[PDB]
DNA sequence: TTTTT
């Protein structure tokens, strides 16, 4: 069963008819847990979303951009290009005309932009233009000490920045129209069984630099990911892969290398797998795309069963089932302000085919958000970049011996968004409505 | 740098 307060914000979201509430908490608190016990209550009428593959696998939902059938751009605020209703006689339609709930996880990964659309998609299906969502109640959770969206630095940043001021969900318009509800969670769950680990991430939520020698000086031991069990996160993908090729090296297994065909501009940093992409039988993987069937998503963990030309199979830890993995192409859409009109456009200008596959004895941080792991060693390699990204990498374990860093952290490292600052603030008060 | 299709 759920814990006292759990239980406490579970009835402040379903005894009440507000349409709009966040349950938020630091890592670990049971957001997540909470979140199961909101879709058996609802069972039917809600629909469960994330904003990450791996996080809407562990809200046993699926992503935002799936659902909507959003395209992988940046959403213009209400642009008939990019928000498109479904047809009169979808699926899609059906289910976001019965629907009465969306729960929306890991929010804190939920662009300004992203969440613009979806009350937009709701509003322009259901036919009511006038009602935030559409007249759907939502149920938030997430953390945004946790990681910030990800904004690439196109004319995206400039235009996300003119059109909201700044990516955070919180910063959504959509705020203007309705009030959002706050109801917080403090005890974690992940690090019950170790309360001295779980104060020690408190204090390194705030900042403590106490907190960060102590975490030095505890759990720096560079050999800690080639232990047994151990997942690596490392901060970028290119990390990943030269730590991959170490523990691929060590399996009995020929290789096998798939060929990527690229076309047009498609920078190497862009890649979302390696275009000379090397696997054997054995090998953990994690993937990247989702099946047209329905028998594997984004962020679906396994290992190499079989390999073929174009095709290999995988035994999903997910459900212990085989799938067959074929190449799958990606888009690489620019933005251009071209000329003195008034707006910015998108093109596509590269393609990148290859197996939606990747290497995943070590993961991005950002692939990582969400999951209770068994042991972590955090890679820093060429360092953080991103706001919450070392506390997420921190707080994936139960106890801090499960957890190790292959160098210490100087407190120059730490970043903080003056953003998240203010609002964490006016959230105390138990409400968040969006001024001017 | 990172995510989404
Ligand atoms: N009430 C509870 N009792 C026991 N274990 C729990 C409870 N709530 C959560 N957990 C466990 O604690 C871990 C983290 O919970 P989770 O819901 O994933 O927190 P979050 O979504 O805030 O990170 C998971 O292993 C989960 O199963
Ligand atoms: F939702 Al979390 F750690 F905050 F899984
Ligand atoms: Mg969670």
């Amino acid at each position: 069963g759920l814990s006292s307060e759990q239980q406490r914000a579970f009835l402040a979201v379903t005894q009440t008819p507000h349409p709009a509430h966040l349950i938020t908490g630091p890592a670990g608190t049971g957001k997540t847990t909470l979140l199961y016990a909101l879709q058996e209550f609802y069972k039917g009428r809600a629909v469960t979303l994330a904003p990450t593959g791996t996080a809407a696998l562990q809200a046993r939902g699926q992503t935002v951009h799936s659902f909507f059938r959003f395209p992988a751009r940046l959403l213009r605020y209400r642009h008939p290009e990019d928000i498109r209703p479904p047809g009169p006689h979808s699926p899609l339609r059906k289910a976001i005309e019965q629907m009465e709930v969306l729960i929306l996880d890991e929010v804190g990964m939920v662009r300004v932009d992203l969440l613009e659309a979806m009350d937009w998609a709701l509003r322009k299906t259901r036919k009511r233009l006038e009602e935030p969502f559409g007249g759907v109640k939502v149920l938030l959770l997430g953390d945004t000490r946790q990681l910030e969206p990800v904004v690439p630095g196109g004319e995206e940043a400039l235009y996300i920045a003119r059109t909201w001021g700044g990516p955070f969900f919180f910063q959504a318009h959509v705020w203007e129209e309705v009030a959002l509800r706050v109801h917080r969670l403090w005890e974690s769950q992940r690090q019950r069984e170790d309360p001295l680990f779980a104060e020690l991430l408190k204090r390194l939520r705030q900042g403590d630099p106490q907190a960060l020698e102590t975490l030095n000086r505890a759990a720096v031991r560079p050999d800690g990911g080639e232990e047994p069990g151990t997942l690596i996160l490392t901060p970028r993908r290119k990390e990943a892969d030269a730590l991959n090729l170490k523990r691929l090296e060590a399996l009995p297994g020929k290789p096998l290398e798939y060929q990527a065909q690229v076309k047009g501009e498609f920078a190497e940093t862009d890649f979302p797998t390696e275009a000379a992409l090397t696997l054997k039988k054995g090998a953990q993987v994690i993937l990247l795309r989702n099946d047209p069937l329905g028998e594997y998503f984004n962020g679906d963990l396994g290992w190499v069963e079989d390999l073929e030309a174009e095709a290999l199979a995988v035994r999903l830890k997910r459900n212990g089932r085989r799938v067959v993995i074929r190449p799958f192409v990606w888009e690489k859409i620019v933005y251009t302000y071209d000329s003195e009109r008034e707006e910015i456009k998108p093109q596509v200008v590269g393609t990148f085919r290859q197996v939606p596959v990747r290497l995943a004895w070590a993961l991005t941080v950002h692939k990582a958000q969400g999951l209770t792991l068994d042991k972590v060693h955090l890679e820093l390699g060429r360092g953080l970049f991103a706001h919450g990204q070392l506390y997420v990498a921190l707080t994936r374990v139960r106890r801090l011996q499960d957890l190790s860093l292959s160098r210490p952290i100087a407190p120059t490292e730490l970043l903080w968004r003056p953003e998240v600052e203010v609002f964490e603030t006016r959230i105390q008060e138990g409400i968040w409505q969006k001024s001017h």
